[PDB]
């Protein structure tokens, strides 16, 4: 058996890395936002939300896990708030998560009702309800789920420990049922499997839209060509029938052009329309063909700025679902670790030095963010390079 101080150094030298990484890059996060007023809106409140907790993590929830590595005595209500504030900071790292795809779903589901909907005082009053509900979730052990009634009586002399006092372990004093039941799969599984829900509707409603530009689009042009190879009045009144439809449908600075286009493309048609009502078939094509005008100088215009407003929102919702991704990544790990001590008392723990690197790697998410918006958003990074140079 080595000593352990050589192996609790790499460990303790990593965990400081990974605290440093973490404060800079979310203090930046947090930096970017409070000064670009481009980056002030709902969806970057619950991500400045989310990197406090990320910069919570480095300040105190890596102390706190370099602590109670070392087995020390504690009173075990005190050791309990050292071992589960990181599961306050995981929790409101959730319910931010579980926010932001939730806003996004509403940005891109309901436009035109989302800035009188998702306002930012209410997003203020939810971040505060989220962090409540964190530490209550959290530090339910605290609340008398723990193991403090049946203390490790031999551990504890073994080590010198006052009365009153346990050696402050994790597994001793945390009860595994609380983290495999209400911790993992109530409050850490069930949330994360409805940010995958919500973001597969996004996708799934994103995907619809782009569909339904293409089909007016393509519902517009098939009917041109209709009323041209047309023979009678009533053909050109039903293709006209159909157009005047799909400009209404898809009519629900540039926003004034838009509205003049629509109004020339649905006017026109109406005068087509009554051309046609009046037997004069030929006067009714020639008036059809005035279309193609107002179709390649407006028309086609909205269908490249909504398809592209639809891509960046595809683009936005995935540059999110890859931040939702890696938490589960970096979390999982240890989640699954605690599954097998708890549900298979059979099987041997999983060694320590596995144990060392689930914790390394849950604490190393806290770094991961500030990168993926760096590559991802462009806000964010232009941001980012003007506070490094000045
Ligand atoms: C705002 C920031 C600075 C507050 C930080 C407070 C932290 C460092 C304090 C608050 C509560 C404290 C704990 C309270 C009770 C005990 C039991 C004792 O037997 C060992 C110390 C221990 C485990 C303390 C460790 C330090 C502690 C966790
Ligand atoms: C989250 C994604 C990346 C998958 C992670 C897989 C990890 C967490 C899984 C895959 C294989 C698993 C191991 C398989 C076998 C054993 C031996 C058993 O006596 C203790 C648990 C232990 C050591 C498991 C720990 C968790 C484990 C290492
Ligand atoms: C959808 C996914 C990500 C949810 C998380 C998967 C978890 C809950 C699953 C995946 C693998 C599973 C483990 C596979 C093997 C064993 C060994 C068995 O003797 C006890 C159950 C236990 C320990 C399972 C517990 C549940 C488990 C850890
Ligand atoms: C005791 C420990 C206390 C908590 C310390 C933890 C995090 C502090 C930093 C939190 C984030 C601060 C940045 C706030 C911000 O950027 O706000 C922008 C504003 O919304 C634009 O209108
Ligand atoms: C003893 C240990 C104590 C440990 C410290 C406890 C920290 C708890 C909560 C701080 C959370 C700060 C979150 C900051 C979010 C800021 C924000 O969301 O701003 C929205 C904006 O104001 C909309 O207009
Ligand atoms: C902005 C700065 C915020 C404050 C940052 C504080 C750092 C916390 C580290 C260790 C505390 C826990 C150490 C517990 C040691 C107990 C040893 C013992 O009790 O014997
Ligand atoms: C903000 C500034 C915070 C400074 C205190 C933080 C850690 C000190 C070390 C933790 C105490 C270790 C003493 C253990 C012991 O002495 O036995
Ligand atoms: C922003 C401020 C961040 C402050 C970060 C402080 C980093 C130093 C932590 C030392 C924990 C030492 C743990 C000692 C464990 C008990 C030792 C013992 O006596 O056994
Ligand atoms: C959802 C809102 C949550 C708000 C807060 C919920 C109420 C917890 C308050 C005090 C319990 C303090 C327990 C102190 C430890 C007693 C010993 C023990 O619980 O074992
Ligand atoms: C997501 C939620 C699904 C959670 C599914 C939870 C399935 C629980 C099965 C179970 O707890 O079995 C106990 C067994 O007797 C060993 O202790
Ligand atoms: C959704 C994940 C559900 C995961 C459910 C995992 C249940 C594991 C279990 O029930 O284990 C029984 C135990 O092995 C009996 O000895
Ligand atoms: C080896 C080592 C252990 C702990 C104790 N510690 N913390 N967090 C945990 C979890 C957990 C958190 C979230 C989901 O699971 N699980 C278990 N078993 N121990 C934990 C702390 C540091 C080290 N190095
Ligand atoms: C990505 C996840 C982090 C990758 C870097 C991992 C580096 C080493 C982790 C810390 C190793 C400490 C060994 C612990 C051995 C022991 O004392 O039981
Ligand atoms: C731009 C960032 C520049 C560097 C930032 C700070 C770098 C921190 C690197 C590791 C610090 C490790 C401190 C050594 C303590 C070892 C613990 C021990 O002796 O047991
Ligand atoms: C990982 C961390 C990225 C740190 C980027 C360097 C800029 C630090 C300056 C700051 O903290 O505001
Ligand atoms: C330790 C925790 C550190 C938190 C870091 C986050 C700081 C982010 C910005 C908070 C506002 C700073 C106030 C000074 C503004 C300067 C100015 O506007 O001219
Ligand atoms: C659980 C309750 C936690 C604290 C509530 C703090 C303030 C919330 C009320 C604001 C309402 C809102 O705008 O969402
Ligand atoms: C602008 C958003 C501010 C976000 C921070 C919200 C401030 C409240 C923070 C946490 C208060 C903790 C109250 C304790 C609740 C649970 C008590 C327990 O279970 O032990
Ligand atoms: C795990 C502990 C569960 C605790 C359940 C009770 C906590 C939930 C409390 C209410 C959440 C919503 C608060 C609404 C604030 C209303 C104020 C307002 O609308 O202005
Ligand atoms: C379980 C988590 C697995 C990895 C997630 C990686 C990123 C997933 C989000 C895809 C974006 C669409
Ligand atoms: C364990 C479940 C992990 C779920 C991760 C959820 C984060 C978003 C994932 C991808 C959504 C689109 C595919
Ligand atoms: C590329 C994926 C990450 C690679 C780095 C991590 C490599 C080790 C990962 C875990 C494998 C499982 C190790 C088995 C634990 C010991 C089994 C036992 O004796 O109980
Ligand atoms: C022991 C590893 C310490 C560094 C942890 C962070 C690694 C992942 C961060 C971003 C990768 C660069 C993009
Ligand atoms: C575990 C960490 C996985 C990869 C994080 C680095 C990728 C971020 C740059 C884009
Ligand atoms: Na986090």
């Amino acid at each position: 058996g080595a000593p352990p101080i050589m192996g609790s150094s790499v460990y303790i030298t990593v965990e400081l890395a990974i605290a440093v990484l973490a404060i800079l890059g979310n203090v930046l996060v947090c930096w970017a936002v409070w000064l670009n007023s481009n980056l002030q809106n709902v969806t970057n409140y619950f991500v400045v939300s989310l990197a406090a907790a990320d910069i919570l993590v480095g300040v105190l929830a890596i102390p706190f896990a370099i602590t109670i590595s070392t087995g020390f005595c504690a009173a075990c209500h005190g050791c309990l708030f050292i071992a589960c504030f990181v599961l306050v900071l995981a929790q409101s790292s959730i319910f931010s998560l579980l926010a932001i795809a939730i806003d996004r779903y509403i940005a891109i589901a309901i436009p035109l009702r989302y800035n009188g909907l998702v306002t930012g005082t209410r997003a203020a009053g939810i971040i505060a309800i989220c962090w409540v509900l964190s530490f209550a979730i959290g530090l339910t052990p605290m609340l008398g789920w723990n193991n403090c009634g049946q203390p490790k009586e031999g551990k504890a002399h073994s080590q010198g420990c006052g009365e009153g006092q346990v050696a402050c372990l994790f597994e001793d004093v945390v009860p595994m049922n609380y983290m495999v039941y209400f911790n993992f799969f109530a409050c850490v599984l069930v949330p994360l499997l409805l940010m995958l829900g919500v973001y597969l509707r996004i996708f799934a409603a994103a995907r619809r839209q782009l569909a339904d530009l293409e089909d007016n689009w393509e519902t517009l042009n098939d009917n041109l060509k209709v009323i041209e190879k047309a023979d009678n009045a009533a053909q050109v009144k039903d293709a006209l029938t159909k157009m005047r439809a799909a400009a209404l449908d898809a009519q629900k600075p540039e926003m004034k052009d838009f509205r003049h286009g629509f109004d020339i493309l649905v006017g026109q048609i109406d005068d087509a329309l009554k051309l046609a009502n009046e037997g004069k078939v030929k006067e009714a094509q020639a008036a059809a063909e005035q279309l193609k005008t107002t179709r390649n100088a407006y028309i086609q215009k909205y269908l490249e700025r909504a398809r592209s407003t639809l891509q960046k929102e595809v683009h936005a919702a995935k540059s999110a679902a890859i931040i939702a991704g890696l938490f589960a990544l970096c979390w999982l790990p240890l989640h699954i670790i605690n599954c097998f001590t708890f549900f298979c008392p059979d099987c041997s723990h999983a060694p320590l030095w596995l144990m060392y690197l689930a914790i390394v790697l849950a604490h190393t998410n806290s770094v991961v963010n500030p990168f993926i918006y760096a590559y991802r958003i462009r806000e964010f990074r232009q941001t980012f390079r003007k506070i490094i140079r000045s």
